[PDB]
């Protein structure tokens, strides 16, 4: 009767997943969920604020695992994660996204026959490099199950030998936490009347890419690049931790005071920011999703996205970070434009196909 | 001029080791660090290997083992990739499917690093074993992939990855087996010491988890060879984990009906081989390694990887399902030999290997 859905997550992009799969798995007949907090995103900010604004049960587990090297955290996981498969014995793991969490919970799952269910399967950068292409990739051929998001996805998978059988296009799970919490976020967030902002009265950013922030060139033309943005139309950036860490390092803190920046922000004021902006500037994965929701031009600072549909429709491009002051025309030239009229991501309803894929097999 | 860095850890991956670093000891300029991951430790499962087969004392002994796969898998990740942060290697070579294997892609590939698998593309398709896990996600971590067989060739292929990083260079084990035999023939005395002679008895091993977790597959096969034993002698050089599964489970009495020696060195290991009428195994290696000899074999899994030595008739199947049946099968094989063919290339596997890491840039 009663299915073990077990979830691991440890950055706020998964709790955000993890949010949208819970309210459906909570109120399923005959479900019981055990949620491992990894430990990765531990500050309030980062953490907490989403367990609390997204109604998420309390983690049954905290491994409380964060902060050093690729080999610290994901060995650490492995060995913490797999403490706990041991004592929970769940009939799934389900495990989110593409950061050492996610793999390190896979590997944990699948050494102990427990099936593994991914969660945003089948995106591909093509830049093995990057350590989130490989995670995506490990994790995807550790899993039993592949929940695709897009039909882009699901041919990535069938192009790496993983067959059919295993592979469920669902849509897109922060589709769902969208239209499930944007309601909350316009009778609790106040974040426009805070910062003394208008609606559609200024851009929204975030960065915080490892392939931006720890490369000083980079992390300087996107900091020049806003602070010009920002003498034409206002610049609100929530600053990932990494990120204003990296921009202190490298002596670009002034940039930063130079736009409206602030400590990272729940997902109800980012969802009220994210409406309410005339555009968005991100390297986000999440972001850059959620500018389309809300029919608000985007630009991705990256040479290339995972969520290639974006850029097909026009609703995003891609600005690679050369040159400051190309990249500031390039965002003010895009923030009039607009995408076609098209339906991505699902009926919102990703979740509950999700919950249903796992009670049959 | 370059710096190559391995990972072993376990008695194969010794042997394999010996080979490879054979050539690499040759070749101008190339520095070699050795890690030695600490997985196998008794002395008749690794020193007597590094003595026998001429390989230099390891630049690290990390001393992880006898853990569960979290645990080693965890903890060999973080030491590993401590090292790999000290030596800044070129490359790092990993060998086989061990939870060695997979930590030591796992450590190099988060740093940057290219990965070389030998042994690359084996696949038995059984993904509850520990050892499929290993391959597929190493494969998928690793820029360079050396393929034993045209069959491993097309796993990779299937599989999404790139012919332009897929190499058919042959077995390093034939290299390992074609280079030793003088020696072991000079060196080694197991026939008299044990009093047999030549095409009188059969050799068997045993260590599959598969096969020695389970006490009920373990009765059949230990009954299965003490009634072989009956008909014609039985030599079964015991791994310790079948010895200690055959302890907790009561059956130690069993292998009093056989001939069960510790585990033997390489040397005495070709002898053994060399000599039987005919070998018995769950190994990956010892499958091979008979053909090499034109030994007929039986291979007491549901699969193998090796499947071109099916094809040929050299090897056979017999899950250990009945002690009965499982003597007579391979009662019955002894009459058997395999086609004439030539598999696993033509001793040069290492030079090859070598000559790629060199020329890749
Ligand atoms: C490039 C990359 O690999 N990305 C992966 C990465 O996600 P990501 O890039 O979106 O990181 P992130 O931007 O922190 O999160 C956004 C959320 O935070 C909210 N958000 C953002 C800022 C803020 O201040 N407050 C806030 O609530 C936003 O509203 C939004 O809902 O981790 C994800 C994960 O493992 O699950 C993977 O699915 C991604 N993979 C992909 C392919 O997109
Ligand atoms: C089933 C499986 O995954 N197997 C993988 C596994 O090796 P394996 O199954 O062959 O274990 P194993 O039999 O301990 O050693 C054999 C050698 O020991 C010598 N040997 C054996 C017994 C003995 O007493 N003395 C001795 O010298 C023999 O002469 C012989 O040369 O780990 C390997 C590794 O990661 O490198 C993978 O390459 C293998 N994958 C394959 C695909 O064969
Ligand atoms: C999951 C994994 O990596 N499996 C590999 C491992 O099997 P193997 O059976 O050796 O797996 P482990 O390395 O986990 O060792 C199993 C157990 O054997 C005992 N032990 C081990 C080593 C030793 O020197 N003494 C000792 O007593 C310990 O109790 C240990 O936990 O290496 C074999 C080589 O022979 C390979 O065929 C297997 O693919
Ligand atoms: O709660 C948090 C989470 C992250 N960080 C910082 O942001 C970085 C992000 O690294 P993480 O391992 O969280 O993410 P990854 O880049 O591996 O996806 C960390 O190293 C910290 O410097 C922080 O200050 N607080």
């Amino acid at each position: 009767m009663w299915v073990k859905i077990l979830s691991v997550v440890g950055a706020r992009p998964q709790f955000i997943k993890a949010a949208a799969v819970s309210r459906v798995l909570r109120a399923s007949p005959g479900v019981r969920e055990v949620l491992v907090h990894t430990g990765q995103h531990y500050d309030d900010n980062m953490s907490q604020v989403f367990f609390e604004e997204l109604e998420i049960p309390d983690p049954d587990y905290h491994l409380g695992i964060g902060g050093g090297t690729h080999g610290q955290n994901t060995g650490r996981m492995l060995e913490a994660i797999e403490g706990v498969l041991l004592k929970e014995k769940p009939d799934w793991v389900l495990v989110y996204g593409n950061t050492d969490s996610t793999l390190a919970g896979a590997l944990a799952a699948v050494k102990l026959h427990i099936p593994v269910a991914h969660v945003e399967a089948g995106l591909r950068s093509f830049n093995r490099r990057m350590p989130e292409e490989i995670n995506r990739i490990l994790t995807d051929h550790a899993s039993d199950l592949l929940f695709a998001p897009t039909e882009t996805a699901v041919q990535n998978l069938l192009r790496e030998g993983i067959p059919e059988n295993r592979i469920h296009l669902v849509g897109d799970v922060m589709y769902d936490a969208a239209l499930h919490y944007g309601a909350k976020a316009e009778r609790k967030s106040r974040i426009l009347e805070r910062l003394g902002l208008q609606a559609k009265g200024y851009v929204l950013a975030t960065i915080h890419r490892a392939e931006n922030t720890d490369d000083q060139e980079r992390l300087r033309v996107i900091l020049e690049a806003l602070a010009e943005v920002h003498q034409e139309v206002p610049v609100v950036f929530p600053v990932h931790p990494r990120t204003r860490k990296r921009a202190e390092a490298f002596g670009l803190g002034s940039y930063l005071e130079k736009v409206v920046a602030l400590e990272p922000v729940g997902y109800l004021d980012m969802v009220m920011l994210e409406k309410n902006a005339r555009l968005i500037v991100t390297d986000s994965g999440g972001v850059q999703k959620e500018a389309y929701f809300y029919r608000v031009p985007c630009v991705t600072v990256r040479e290339e996205t995972e969520w290639v549909e974006l850029l097909k429709a026009e609703w995003n491009y891609l600005a690679a970070p050369q040159n400051a002051k190309d990249l500031a025309l390039t965002i003010l030239h895009r923030m009039r434009t607009k995408g076609v009229e098209i339906d991505l991501y699902g009926d919102g309803r990703a979740s509950q196909k999700i919950s249903d894929f796992l009670r049959k097999v």
